[PDB]
RNA sequence: UGUUUAUAGCCCUUGUUGUAAUACGUCCACUGGGGACUGAGGACUGCGGCUUGCCAAGGAUGCUGACAUAAUGGU
């Protein structure tokens, strides 16, 4: 998460405020075709 | 009024169709719908299924619209 991995003159992202921004858990819902009347 | 299938029939017993059907009881790791409430958790770990990726498998996501309002909510 340091700068050697992602070095730039502007950084990969300009600013890193606040908490870690918790990623949602990987859902297990898959879209399937609707069975119509 | 009286008799025993006749110009109606019924009952009892036995065979065949029959290994009949239906009801009831029971089970299916068989199946088709309709309605309601709930979405806690938050990278990855697991147990499974499928065929390495996928999956309804250790708790909801997806696609849209209206309003962006005093609408919802509070007093």
């Amino acid at each position: 998460g340091e700068r050697m991995v992602l070095p730039a003159g502007e950084a990969a992202a300009k600013y890193y405020p606040a908490y870690r921004e918790n990623v949602p858990k990987k859902a297990r819902k898959a879209v399937r075709p609707t069975k119509l009347r």
